[PDB]
């Protein structure tokens, strides 16, 4: 790698970060948006304000306002939803380490009871709250409402740090490793700017993941982060060894590798800085299918890019990884869902099912009240779409077992839905291939009324390529397709993979068997639980 290739391509400029006139040849649609107009603008100057007035209509006839609703705003965490949901938007959250409050719960709940058949919420696969039907013109209550109840949207959606994953049992689980809250506190803190914006990180070549580490079950999937955070002892000294480049797109899967750097437990947030600075500044800006910053590391190599993470540290030092984690590699990935212990004495958590991570504004309420009535106004998101409610009075369980709610968010549903997991699909995804939610459902409730088992077999159902619900993790995958019947017509289809594992012995999946129609589903999942899975027809 010549000298040359390592000069920074961005600068500061106004308090904003903007592409360098010399390196603004060959960049995609998407970076020539970001240079017409600062995304942030809409937050930081409240552009939002009277972009808000315009009728829909009127924004549709221009470029400018047209790109600045249907790309600019996902820095904000609104998503028009063009071609399923004309004219609405679903929002996106920071929840970092997936905790909510009952408060936040029913200030959600409140937003999307205003939309009727138009709202609604969802649980996402990095553990954050959606909603949707939001209306252009509410928007800038809506920042002021999500603010008064201590949440932001910043950042949420394009080429932004995502939602910062932790251990859904962060605080609370006999067999933490280390409490994962202040950490991605801290990383949520520094990405958004304490909710006020951070322009520094928000002009990256693409999307960028993190997660911080505290469970030996491996609940926050590093192998698929960007920057995954192994807690690790190195010479007496507790922090993390740092993993890098995950990711999933519809050319290419790679798990993390090694950065061979271990940083002191209060050096996460100058590391995440140095790392983004280097990507931010080096990235490919090109095709947006070689952006990802895996196709960086891969370009400079992994020590190259090491020296550029090293040198943008303060006092540019970077140790090496620590010879040893603390992750136990004896381990089983423990069953959350039902009634658990914590390591405070007296209390337990609960863990409820969430059908598909689907949930109405009524619902969300309800959960609310569970929260306060029998917990601590606490309620934690998972990767898997389900919910935790920490910090029950033991004594209360009883009772709580007996609340109508709970027949339909399970503590104890059958075990395929345990481990079921699945994106938005073509309900409100616009690039979705097929619809996946109710499909899911319909499925999986199907194929275990044909057999039991008891091996926790993890389904995952995605729309499209882009593979957000991660069909390259599970047991079975479905991967959305267009294909055909006996007859040659269209119909919807599910390209299947298998052999994804997860945990310390992570693998990813690959494609089994593609094209096979949904109405034909069932049979080939029975057979393949029965033959592979150990599964059992009733
Ligand atoms: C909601 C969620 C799936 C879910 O049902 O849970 C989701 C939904 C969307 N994803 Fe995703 N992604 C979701 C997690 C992911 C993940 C999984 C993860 O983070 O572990 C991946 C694969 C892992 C990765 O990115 O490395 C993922 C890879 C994509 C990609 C492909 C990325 C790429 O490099 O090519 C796109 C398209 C893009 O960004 O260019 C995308 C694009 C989208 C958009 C924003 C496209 C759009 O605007 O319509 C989807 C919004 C649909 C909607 O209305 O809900 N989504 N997406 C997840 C929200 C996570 C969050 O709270 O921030
Ligand atoms: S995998 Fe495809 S269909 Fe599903 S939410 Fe992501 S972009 Fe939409
Ligand atoms: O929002 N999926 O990158
Ligand atoms: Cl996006
Ligand atoms: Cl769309
Ligand atoms: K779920």
């Amino acid at each position: 790698v010549a000298a040359e290739r390592l000069e920074p391509r961005v600068e500061e400029k106004d308090g904003y970060w903007i592409l360098k006139e010399q390196f603004r040849k060959g960049i995609n649609p998407q970076e020539k948006v970001k240079i017409e107009k600062e995304p942030m603008k809409l937050f930081m100057e409240n552009g939002i304000e009277e972009l808000a007035k315009i009728p829909i209509e009127e924004i549709d006839q221009s470029k400018l306002t047209k790109d600045d609703i249907d790309v600019r705003l996902k820095w904000l965490g609104l998503f028009h939803r063009r071609k399923n949901q004309y004219g609405r938007f679903m929002m996106r959250l920071k929840l970092p380490n997936g905790v909510t409050t009952s408060a936040q719960t029913r200030y959600l709940a409140s937003v999307i009871r205003k939309y009727g058949k138009e709202g609604c919420a969802d649980i996402t696969t990095r553990q954050n709250w959606q909603i949707r039907g939001v209306v252009l013109p509410d928007v800038p209550e809506i920042l002021k409402g999500l603010a008064e109840v201590g949440l932001t949207s910043l950042q949420s959606g394009m080429d932004n740090v995502r939602n910062p994953v932790g251990n859904p049992l962060a605080g609370i689980d006999p067999e933490e490793i280390v409490d994962t809250r202040p950490y991605t506190n801290l990383l949520s803190q520094f990405i958004t700017g304490n909710s006020r914006g951070n322009p520094a990180v928000s002009n990256l070549p693409r999307k960028w993941n993190p997660c911080v580490v505290g469970s030996h079950d491996l609940y926050e999937h590093p192998h698929i982060n960007d920057l995954a955070y192994m807690p690790a002892t190195k010479d007496g000294r507790f922090g993390f060894n740092l993993l890098v480049g995950g990711f999933f797109s519809a050319k290419r899967c790679d798990e993390a590798i090694p950065l061979d750097a271990w940083v002191p437990a209060d050096d996460v947030v100058p590391v995440c800085r140095a790392i983004l600075e280097a990507f931010r500044d080096l990235g490919f800006r090109g095709n947006r299918q070689k952006c990802r910053m895996m196709w960086l590391i891969d370009e400079l190599g992994v020590e190259g890019f090491r020296a550029e993470v090293e040198k943008r540290m303060p006092q540019q030092q970077l140790e090496r990884a620590s010879p040893e984690d603390l992750v136990q590699k004896q381990w089983e990935r423990r069953d959350y869902l039902g009634v658990h212990p914590q390591k405070q004495e007296g209390y337990s958590f609960i863990g409820l099912h969430i059908p598909v991570g689907r949930v109405q504004a009524d619902d969300m309420d309800e959960l609310a009240r569970l929260a306060d009535e029998y917990g601590s106004g606490e309620i934690r998101l998972t990767v898997e779409q389900n919910i935790i409610i920490p910090n029950i009075e033991t004594s209360k369980i009883e009772a709580l077992l007996k609340e109508p709610v709970l027949s339909t968010f399970s503590p104890d549903p059958p075990i395929l839905m345990k481990g079921l997991v699945a994106c938005t699909g073509n309900q409100f995804c616009g690039q979705a291939i097929i619809e996946t939610k109710a499909r899911s459902l319909k499925i999986t409730e199907e194929v275990q009324r044909q057999v039991s088992l008891t091996k926790p077999v993890r389904m995952h159902w995605t729309g499209c390529p882009n593979t957000c619900a991660q069909v390259q993790v599970a047991d079975i995958g479905f991967m959305g397709c267009l294909t055909r019947d006996k007859n040659g017509k269209t119909v919807e289809g599910a390209d299947v993979f298998l052999g994804g594992r997860i945990g310390s012995d992570s693998h990813l999946g690959e494609v089994y068997k593609k094209a096979v129609p949904c109405d034909d589903l069932v049979p080939l999942v029975v057979d393949l639980l029965v033959n592979n899975f150990g599964a059992v027809p009733r």
